[PDB]
């Protein structure tokens, strides 16, 4: 079964995982990767009331379950912070426009 749901991806919590340890370590030292430089800061636009600290940063979680290292980001994230902890995995699938709404 699905630990998170983004509209049809269905998310294992090792899937989590592996893109949140990409995520923290390009962050760690600096580096960027895509033509939207992920990771980048996720504001919050949406007021999602995490359980953890800001800031947040943000970086994609593939369907295929490859981590992302270029091309298309797809349309779910994962969130986390300057304390390697998930904030939450979040989707533009379903949100109108650029927005965002939660994976179930
Ligand atoms: N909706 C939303 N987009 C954000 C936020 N912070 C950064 N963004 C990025 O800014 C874009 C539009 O403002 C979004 O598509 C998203 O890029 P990503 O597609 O890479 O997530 C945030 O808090 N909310
Ligand atoms: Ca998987």
């Amino acid at each position: 079964a699905c630990d998170y749901t983004c509209g049809s991806n269905c998310y294992s919590s090792s899937d989590v995982s592996t893109a949140q340890a990409a995520g923290y370590k390009l962050h760690e030292d600096g580096e960027t990767v895509g033509s939207n430089s992920y990771p980048h800061k996720y504001n919050n636009y949406e007021g999602f009331d995490f359980s953890v600290s800001s800031p947040y940063y943000e970086y994609p979680i593939l369907s295929s379950g490859d981590v992302y290292s270029g091309g298309s980001p797809g349309a779910d994230r994962v969130v986390f912070n300057e304390n390697n902890q998930l904030a939450g995995v979040i989707t533009h699938t379903g949100a109108s426009g650029n927005n965002f709404v939660e994976c179930t």
